[PDB]
């Protein structure tokens, strides 16, 4: 229930000329913590002008849990020279083999004001090897033009490593898209990809979001994807959710890896009213799924072994009046539970939402057992 972590009023960069960018325009949408390396990676998409590094890192060795060091400066990704090696990213994910995966969407989202400095190209899935220094690029796959479908609306993704003890090449990537209610599926082995749509990937009712005493609204599809326990053949449930929704589905990875196959998603089925979340994370050690919620100022949980999913089977692991718009959640290598808010929901002009407390908030609960103790997500 204790947390350690970081808080920023503004995301400032180390070794970047002061004044050559506006620190309020640096908006982080996602993170990934490498527990073995004591490294934190932050996605800062090039949504607004003058973002020096779209993949940014901080060394948490000094800082984490140390009084006075709550706002580390962002650094260039150690695997990069200039900052132009990735154009714009929304989400970093670390797999079972300590490969750092990002999805370069391939263009910036503003016009003029230095946009020429970041020339466009086709969306790419890119991976860096954290095991080797200093983080060499080991995967670079471009989307075939036939499959591009609004890359700016890519949400969470999952990296499915069939052979975590081999060369780690039998690997699937499922990337959510919250506009199209779509999953883009990438077969790393075959070097092939395809898009899949399902009525299940779509928004239910619009999500309600309170800012500055008013009620705003957004309508997002799938956002929204995490991987469960493998069976002896290497298939697993892939849990997903739409942002604007309270229902949770799973679909087997078996049906996902089959290009042109029918999908048979199972309802699970719902978390109760107004608990919309855009991010969810499955923990292998407790079998709990954690939700970083949009408007409730909370992080919630559901043990996957308690069926069916009703509200009565969920609880709260974190509450903070300052946790405005949960935007990312993952569990790390040493079973750390990380969750992030940034007061940046998918609503027109949300970049200019301002708060009396630090906008960017990243917390860790030391382990998932610590989290769920004395709660309906326990055992028992
Ligand atoms: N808080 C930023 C909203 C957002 C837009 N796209 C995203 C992708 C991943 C994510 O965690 C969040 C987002």
């Amino acid at each position: 229930a204790d947390t350690q972590g970081y808080k920023w009023k503004q995301l400032l960069y180390n070794n970047v000329t002061p004044g050559s960018y506006n620190p309020d325009n640096m908006i982080s949408t996602a993170f990934a913590y490498d527990a073995e390396g004591e490294k934190l990676f932050l996605a800062v998409p090039r949504k607004l002008p003058r973002v020096p590094y779209t993949l940014a890192e901080v060394d948490t060795k000094n800082s984490l849990g140390v009084k006075g060091k709550h706002s580390p400066l962002l650094n260039k990704f150690s695997g990069h020279k200039t900052g132009k090696e990735l154009t714009s990213i929304y989400q970093p994910v670390i797999d079972d083999c300590r490969r750092l995966w990002v999805v370069d969407i391939g263009s910036v989202e503003y016009r003029s004001r230095g946009a020429k400095d970041y020339p466009s190209h086709r969306p790419a899935i890119v991976a860096y090897d954290l095991k080797q220094p200093n983080y060499p690029e080991v995967v670079r796959y471009y989307f075939p033009t036939r499959l591009v479908e609004k890359p700016t609306y890519f949400g969470g993704f999952a990296v499915d490593v069939a052979n975590p003890k081999g060369d780690c090449s039998e690997t699937f990537v499922y990337i959510t898209n919250f506009l199209r209610g779509a999953l883009f599926i990438y077969d790393h082995k075959k070097q092939d990809s395809w898009n899949v749509t399902h009525p299940t990937f779509k928004a239910e009712r619009p999500t309600k979001f309170d800012y500055g005493g008013k009620e705003y609204e957004f309508k997002a599809g799938i956002f929204g994807i995490t991987l469960g326990d493998r069976d002896s053949e290497g298939n697993r449930p892939a849990y997903y959710l739409a942002g604007s929704a309270i229902k949770v589905y799973s679909v087997n990875t078996k049906e996902l890896k089959q290009k042109g196959g029918k999908l048979n998603p199972e309802l699970l089925g719902n978390r109760g009213k107004y608990n919309d979340a855009i991010a969810l994370a499955y923990d292998p050690k407790t079998k709990v799924i954690f939700f970083a919620e949009a408007n409730t100022k909370q992080v919630s949980c559901w043990n996957t072994q308690k069926m069916p999913l009703r509200m009565k089977n969920t609880d709260v692991v974190y509450t903070s009046s300052r946790f405005v718009f949960g935007t990312d959640i993952s569990v790390d290598s040493k079973g750390g539970l990380w969750f992030m808010s940034n007061g940046f929901p998918p609503i027109r002009k949300s970049e200019k939402f301002k708060y009396d407390f630090p906008r960017y908030r990243l917390m860790r609960i030391m382990d998932t057992q610590e989290a769920i103790a004395g709660t309906a997500c326990d055992m028992n």
